[PDB]
C-alpha cells in the first residue's frame, strides 16, 4: 500500500464510519459513504489515487450525531440504498443517487452505535443500540421483526454486531465485557421473518408483532477485560477487540466443538491466536476486513493503520496523526479509506 490522497471535510468534526458500496459491478464507479456530525458524505475513487466528491447529505438535526452506515440494494431494482443512524436513535433510509431521505425507523430508546445488512436478504437491517438491544428490521415492508435483549440480552450499551457468512446467526458485543451468540435460522425467527415480509398496515388495523427474544444462544465474559467495541466472523471462528491492543481470534465452546452443536449453556471458549498492536488503548475503534477476509485492518490513535494478512503491515503518513476509527476496502481490496478524529479521509492503494 501506498498513501496515493488525502482530504478533510470542511464540518471539522471526527469521522466516526466509512463504507465503501460492495454493491457495484466491475467497471462501475468505485463509492465510499463516510459519517461524521450530522452529515452522510458520498465519494468516488478514480485513477490516480483521485478521490471526487458525488453528494453530502446533511440531516435537518443539527445535534444528531451519525456513527454507523451500512449499504444495500432495493431487491426489486438492484439499485443502492443507505441506512444511517447515531446519537438520535433514528435510523435513516439513503437514496445515494439524489442524497434524499427516502425514510426512517424510530424505536431504539438511545443512540445506534452500529448498522448491518443481512448477507443473504438486502432487506434485513440489524441496529445495536446503547439501549442495551439489538433490533432487526425489514425495510421492505417497515416492519420490526424482532428484539434481542431483557432479562439475559445485554446488560449496558451495545457497541458492535456481525452476521455470520449465511446471516444464520449474529454475535454481538459491548460495554459489559460480553460477546452474545443469538440464533436467526430458529423455527420462530425464521416465522418471524416469513410473516414480516406478509405484513401491510393497509390491508389490516392491527400492528405487526415483534418477537421478543430475550434469551441468547450462547454469552461469554472470558475474552476482555474491557468495553468489547468490534466483533466480527471469520468463518465458524471470531474476531473481536477491546481498548487492551489486541484483536482476540476465538470460538465458543472447546476446540472440536462446533459452533451449531453449542448449547446456550457452554461455559467454555477456545482462543486461538492474536493480532497485537499499539497506542489503539481508547474506546470506539473499528476494524475491518476486505470482502474476501483475506485482509485485516485497524487504525490506531495517532494515526498508524496496520494492515495484515490472513492467508503485520504498519501504514503511516507524516501528515496522518489523528485517531482513525474505521477503514474500508473496495471490494477488489485494491483501495483502503481511513477516516479520522480531525475529519480527515486518506486513501491508500495497493
Ligand atoms: C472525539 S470524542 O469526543 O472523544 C468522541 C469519541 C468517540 C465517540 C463515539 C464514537 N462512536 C460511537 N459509536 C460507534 C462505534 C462503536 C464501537 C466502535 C466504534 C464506533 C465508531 C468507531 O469505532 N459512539 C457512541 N457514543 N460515542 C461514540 C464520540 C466522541
Ligand atoms: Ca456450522
Ligand atoms: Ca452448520
Amino acid at each position: 500500500f501506498k498513501c496515493v490522497n488525502s482530504l478533510k471535510e470542511d464540518h471539522n468534526q471526527p469521522l466516526f464510519g466509512v463504507q465503501f458500496n460492495w454493491h457495484s459491478k466491475e467497471g462501475d464507479p468505485l463509492v465510499f459513504a463516510t459519517v461524521g456530525s450530522n452529515r452522510v458524505t458520498l465519494y468516488e475513487c478514480h485513477s490516480q489515487g483521485e478521490i471526487r466528491l458525488l453528494q453530502s447529505y446533511v440531516d435537518a438535526d443539527a445535534d444528531e450525531n451519525f456513527y454507523t452506515c451500512a449499504w444495500t440494494y432495493d431487491s426489486n431494482t438492484s439499485h443502492p440504498l443507505l441506512a444511517v443512524a447515531g446519537s438520535r436513535g433514528i435510523i435513516r433510509i439513503i437514496n445515494p443517487i439524489t442524497m434524499q431521505c427516502i425514510k426512517h425507523y424510530v424505536g431504539h430508546g438511545n443512540a445506534i452505535n452500529e448498522l448491518k445488512f443481512h448477507p443473504r436478504d438486502p432487506n434485513l437491517l440489524l441496529s445495536v443500540s446503547k439501549d442495551h438491544a439489538l433490533r432487526l428490521w425489514n425495510i421492505q415492508t417497515d416492519t420490526l421483526v424482532a428484539i434481542f435483549g431483557g432479562v439475559e440480552g445485554h446488560r449496558d450499551e451495545v457497541l458492535s454486531a456481525d452476521y455470520d457468512l449465511l446471516g444464520e446467526k449474529i454475535m454481538s458485543c459491548g460495554m459489559d465485557h460480553s460477546l452474545k451468540l443469538w440464533r436467526i435460522n430458529s423455527k420462530r425467527m425464521m416465522n418471524a421473518i416469513k410473516e414480516s415480509y406478509d405484513y401491510n398496515p393497509n390491508k389490516t388495523n392491527r400492528p405487526f408483532i415483534s418477537q421478543k427474544i430475550h434469551f441468547p444462544d450462547f454469552s461469554t465474559r472470558d475474552i476482555h477485560r474491557n468495553y468489547v467495541d468490534c466483533v466480527r466472523w471469520l468463518g465458524d471462528l471470531i474476531l473481536s477487540k477491546s481498548c487492551e491492543n489486541a484483536i482476540v481470534c476465538w470460538k465458543p465452546g472447546k476446540m472440536e466443538d462446533d459452533i451449531d452443536k453449542i448449547k446456550p449453556s457452554e461455559s467454555n471458549v477456545t482462543i486461538l491466536g492474536r493480532f497485537d498492536y499499539s497506542q489503539c488503548d481508547i474506546w470506539y475503534m473499528r476494524f475491518s476486513m476486505d470482502f474476501w477476509q483475506k485482509m485485516l485492518a485497524l487504525g490506531n490513535q495517532v494515526g498508524k493503520l496496520y494492515v495484515w494478512d490472513l492467508e503485520c503491515t504498519t501504514l503511516t503518513h507524516h501528515k496522518c496523526g489523528a485517531a482513525i476509527r474505521q477503514t474500508s476496502f473496495s471490494r477488489d481490496s485494491s483501495i483502503l479509506i481511513a477516516v479520522c478524529d480531525d475529519a480527515s479521509i486518506w486513501r491508500w492503494d495497493r
